[PDB]
């Protein structure tokens, strides 16, 4: 080994190593750390292709900075345009649909070219969350090696920074009280006083319930079923998430 | 509407625009959709797009086509701002690139002869740290809802008078000092507390969203951990769980 790293680490690392070997990859690369990151790592190592969809998602700014990134790392890339938005497909089934066209395409880019694989830069952290496009890039036979490996964001950063790609800078354009909250507030309050029986001090922004109590009644929300329960009916009161702030006053 | 301050703040814009000729620098997002169906609901309104590569098509058109559901006569107007290097700040590319929007709209006003640009800043925005409110300003384009005291709560009430649909979620849908600060939070709870699966820390406004499973849930729940999480996780300037597991 060439880098000394986390044996957790190089494993992972050694394992893409080995498997691009000898591939012809197609790279669905948006530009992004993780995409970037398995971009170079399969151009540095195979015959390797990074292809954007431009399916009028992604403004122009984002897709030059995508385009300048690969050619700084030396990874080939096309941007190839579909005009999506004339062909619509559903409630949020946009989303499946909008990614499996751009997974449909790819699949014809590969087939085209002649090329052995696509990948994507799909990370396991990624699995967990509701992202509806890993069903449909897994329907296109896209690969998710990152997230086969079990990286992290962390082993991203960790692996990136290894690899000397640097992390892009953000675009932005910083810091971020009125009373109908005010009714949220108190009904939160009231209704996990009065079920789980909490007398002593106990709910807080952008619809956001954040609790705060002390020590003592801690103890009792730890079982997830109080969890569970306090999750859902402080979002029925239409807060979109709950969450605890883990001081715990005096 | 039911309350009398709203009421003033919308009989204000009713009072202010008639009888002038109003461009309004409009995005598509809601507070500029709302100043511009009220401007164009009482007088001769050009609501204005600039397209400067930083809006995706998908935006744009989204914007297009609220314009015409409400009415709003609407035009983009794309310049290709990317080719044009004229600022290096983060505080200075963004004055520099909002006042080259607000540049082309004082272009469009003298060319069409109108009378006033407005645009979509409310109050709350004028807290917050945003360098193109500057730049508008040297351009004199007016904020009326922030002359007027506008929340967003008054934004979001108007509007449902108003009966404009607040725009659903965007298909599918951040310094290097706070990707760092997380992903220094991320690696001291996973060594510390044996979080084999998933463990993210999210940050808003310098606050620690810890995100993890049911499963490991059960690691962090007696009082000791918390503690030494909640201190620890403001050694590095940051702290609250979120529920939804
Ligand atoms: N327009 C696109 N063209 C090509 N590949 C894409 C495009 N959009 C997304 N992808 C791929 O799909 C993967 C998962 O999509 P997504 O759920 O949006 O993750 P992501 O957060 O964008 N990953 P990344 O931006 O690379 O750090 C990405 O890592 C890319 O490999
Ligand atoms: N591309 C654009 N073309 C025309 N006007 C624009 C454009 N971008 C922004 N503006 C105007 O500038 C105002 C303030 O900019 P900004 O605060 O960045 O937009 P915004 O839509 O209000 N975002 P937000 O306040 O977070 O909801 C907007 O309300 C619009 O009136």
């Amino acid at each position: 080994p060439m880098i000394i790293m986390e044996k957790g680490l190089l494993e992972k690392y050694n394992s893409l190593l080995e498997f691009f070997k000898n591939k012809k990859v197609i790279v669905a690369y948006s530009g992004g750390v993780d995409s970037t990151l398995i971009s170079k790592i399969a151009s540095d190592n195979a015959q390797t292709l990074a292809v954007t969809i431009d399916n009028g998602f992604f403004s122009e700014n984002v897709i030059k900075k995508a385009e300048n990134r690969a050619k700084k790392y030396n990874i080939p890339q096309k941007t190839i345009k579909i005009d999506y938005l004339n062909e619509i497909t559903d409630l949020e089934n946009r989303c499946y649909n909008c990614k499996k066209r751009i997974a449909e395409e790819l699949k014809r880019i590969k087939n085209e070219l002649n090329y052995d694989i696509i990948v994507d830069g799909t990370i396991y952290d990624d699995i967990f969350e509701d992202r509806p496009g890993i069903k449909a890039f897994n329907e296109s036979n896209i690969i998710s090696p990152l997230s086969n490996l079990k990286f992290s964001k962390n082993d991203v950063f960790e692996l990136s920074n290894y690899l000397k790609i640097d992390i892009p800078k953000k675009d932005t354009c910083t810091r971020i009280p009125i009373s109908e909250n005010m009714a949220k507030s108190n009904l939160a309050e009231e209704f996990i006083k009065l079920n789980f029986h909490i007398e002593s001090y106990l709910v807080r922004l952008e619809n956001i319930a954040i609790i705060e109590l002390t020590k003592n009644e801690s103890e009792k929300i730890f079982d997830n079923d109080s969890i569970e329960r306090i999750n859902t009916e402080l979002k029925k009161i239409g807060f979109e998430k709950v969450v605890l702030d883990l001081n715990f006053k005096g």
